């Protein structure tokens, strides 16, 4: 017989019928990726919860040489375990202090004047506006080069990187090593500049150096925290804005009641197709997930949206509801590898929804939904452009 | 039976098989539009040199209500005859004096600086990088800028609004009207700034009106000479530098033998993929084309990458070539409405490909050809970005 193949569609505004197809008649089912190698794609909530929180089922190792995978590797194999590199070297205090919206008590006023800078200038040149280039991408950039403290004067060339290193290919290419190293070599020089950083996670490596690791560590966690943060914030809200251009009475809501922001982010989150690929582990033994016996040594991949769509978890789940009794969606994963930055996440999405639908209360999109250019090759689903009217 | 679709796929560094097929079968074919109207497409060299020739195939009246379409118009129907409302206005000699790089002295060195300026920026930060972001953009918006005499503050939006003007969709979009009146505002703005315009169209315009034709008319004509320039000229260099990425003998070639810069690009340009959709006329009169009988008001559609890889006209026309006996090609039109700014067009490449072959000699892309993303939906063929290696 015929393998399904991975990834889905492109196309990020609608569930694709294949995730549903997927979830509903093998919810663990052996696809063939886009290298030619062989997974199971795993697809209903129960399941991917299961796969989440079971330890037998390794990030770190999908890193590993020789292991099937869902496409090329383009950063160190070492950087794919980042958190378990980060926790081991000490540094888990000065990364964990920087994501925590708490440690920095000006962080809220400040992504909020941000938004509204940015939301200020579209204003002032009037519609249509990319509200990617516009917006999500500078607002997203100036988040994380504040996390790092480094300024925001190279962000464009930043978010570059991005467009390289988060590539997916059936094969290496060229490329993803020399641009690894451009940047890597970019933060490294910000961390060893004369006068020395102090703020962010920069200034707290140049004190932490000082005190009784590495330069090449400490800078692979400046550029994997700054590329991983940026390109999932940047995509997640441009999914966002989608929904409250796409369904006005969302923004309605959110002005009138701007209180239901926090769970309205919440569904957003849930709903959101912004992770373009499957969350991959490794079997490290024999384990048994559903009617399928998983051997050691094979790949496994989580799809979050078929969890986040499955119905016997979400009633209608097609449909965006900022009143759920329970949302236990997995957007930000779960278990062990659960995403270390997702309260930066809701905080850096909640300010920035709620300025644009103060400032942009006509927000559309100014040509139909299935007009947009969707990103072909890339971790990330996301419009090329997003263009809107107000 | 069914219809051939059109337009040809979006990739755009291999001539579309089905433009191979439809020259050797259907030289004159009739086609299903991306609108549902049909239409004869016409993808011989000597059938396509024949429209172009025939005044009974009209441009202007492509823009006409009622008429069967390739795509909707986003811009007032006028623009479409812009070169004949600035014959009848007394526009044409600001207007050909502006096309003329013989008109502008300093044009030559200034495109120069700035593509190395560029580039200069470029191999500062270290590979990988955009090509079309990081310098076939700006220059080619710095060029049109300079034609119009206006400054480069606000390159970035008026690109943005390249991006939606050139906009192929079935059906008029809420957006078109919006972003042409938008730019049109910001052209009146230039033109009537207190500080009056000296300098480019915009400082002829000033000059002609105190002279013993509207605001509007003279900002049309400035925003449809921007656009049309800007997005022809970035997309040709685009495909330019793809081919001298691929093929690095060209590259080769240029820095052994400078002064050969003029027949490589006349070559590049027979070869350049860029036109993504086809010359539309409406006939006048009926009209027999080849083997077609071809009745008033019915739409024809002339394929430009089918003529100029014609192999009656251009042996091996696969294969790019800088030594052709004879290169007749079509990359700029034909007859009445053979493009006014040609040898514009010709220095804005020839300039910045000699920079290119200087300054990054070891040029390639940063990954295959084939996992380039191409922009849906657009008048030009482009790739989303350019990353490239040297
Ligand atoms: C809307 C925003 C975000 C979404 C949807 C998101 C989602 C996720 C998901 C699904 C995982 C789990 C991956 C797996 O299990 O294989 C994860 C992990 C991770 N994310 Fe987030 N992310 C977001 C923002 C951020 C931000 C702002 C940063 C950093 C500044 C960040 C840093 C990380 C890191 C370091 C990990 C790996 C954790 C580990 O391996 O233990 N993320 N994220
Ligand atoms: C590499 C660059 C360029 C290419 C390949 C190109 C190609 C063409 C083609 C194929 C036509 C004929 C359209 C038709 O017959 O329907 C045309 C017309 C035209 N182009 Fe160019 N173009 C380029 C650059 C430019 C520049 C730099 C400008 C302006 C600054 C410009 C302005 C125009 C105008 C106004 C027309 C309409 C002429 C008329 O209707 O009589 N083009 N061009
Ligand atoms: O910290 C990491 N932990 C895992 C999981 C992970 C966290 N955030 C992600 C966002 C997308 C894909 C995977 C992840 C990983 O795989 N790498 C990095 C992040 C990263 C930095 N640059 C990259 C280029 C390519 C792929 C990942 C990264
Ligand atoms: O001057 C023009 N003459 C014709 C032919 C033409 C010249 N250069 C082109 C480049 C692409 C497509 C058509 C043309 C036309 O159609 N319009 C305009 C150009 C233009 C300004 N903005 C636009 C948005 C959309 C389409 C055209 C224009
Ligand atoms: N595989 C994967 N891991 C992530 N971690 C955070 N975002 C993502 C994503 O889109 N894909
Ligand atoms: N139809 C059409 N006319 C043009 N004139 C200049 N460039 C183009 C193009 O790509 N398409």
């Amino acid at each position: 017989p015929p393998l399904p193949d991975f990834p889905l569609s492109r196309r990020g505004d609608i569930l694709p019928a294949e995730a549903e197809r997927l979830r509903a008649e093998q919810p663990v089912a052996r696809v063939r990726t886009m290298t030619g190698d062989e997974a199971w794609l795993v697809s209903s909530y129960e399941l991917a919860k299961q796969v989440l929180e079971d330890d037998r089922f390794s990030l770190k190792d999908t890193a590993n040489p020789g292991v099937p995978r869902q496409y090329a590797l383009t950063i160190p194999p070492e950087v794919v375990n980042n958190m378990g590199n980060i926790n081991s070297a000490g540094l888990r205090n000065a990364v964990m202090k920087t994501l925590s919206p708490q440690a920095d008590r000006e962080l809220g006023g400040w992504l909020e004047a941000q938004a509204h800078q940015l939301l200020d200038r579209l204003i002032e040149q009037g519609p249509p506006a990319d509200l990617r280039d516009g917006f999500t991408e500078p607002y997203s950039a100036a988040l994380h080069c504040r996390l790092l403290g480094i300024p925001t004067d190279d962000w464009r060339r930043l978010m570059s990187g991005i467009d390289v290193a988060f590539i997916t290919s059936p094969r290496t290419f060229e490329g993803s090593a020399v641009n690894w190293y451009k940047d890597l070599g970019y933060m490294v020089d910000r961390l060893n500049a004369d006068p020395e950083p102090t703020e962010g996670l920069l200034g707290r490596f140049a004190e932490l150096r000082r005190s009784p690791v590495s330069d090449e560590l400490l800078a692979t966690v400046a550029l994997s925290l700054f590329g991983a943060g940026a390109v999932s914030t940047s995509a997640f809200l441009q999914h966002a804005i989608i929904a409250l251009a796409q369904q006005p009475e969302l923004a309605d809501r959110l002005r009138a009641e701007p209180a239901v922001i926090g769970r309205a982010v919440d569904e957003l989150l849930r709903y959101n197709l912004s992770i373009g690929d499957a969350l991959p582990r490794i079997a490290l033994a024999d384990v048994r997930l559903g009617e399928v016996e998983i051997r050691a040594g094979e790949l496994v991949l989580v799809l979050i949206e078929g969890a986040n769509y499955d119905p016997a978890v979400f009633p209608h789940p097609e449909r965006i509801d900022f009143d759920r009794e329970s949302n236990p969606h997995l957007a930000f994963g779960g278990g062990q590898h659960f995403c270390p930055a997702s309260a930066l996440g809701r905080t850096h999405a909640e300010i920035a929804l709620t300025a644009l639908v103060e400032k942009l209360p006509a927000l559309r999109l100014a040509l139909p939904v299935e007009q947009l250019a969707w990103r072909p090759g890339f971790i990330k689903r996301l419009p090329e452009r997003l263009p809107v009217l107000w």
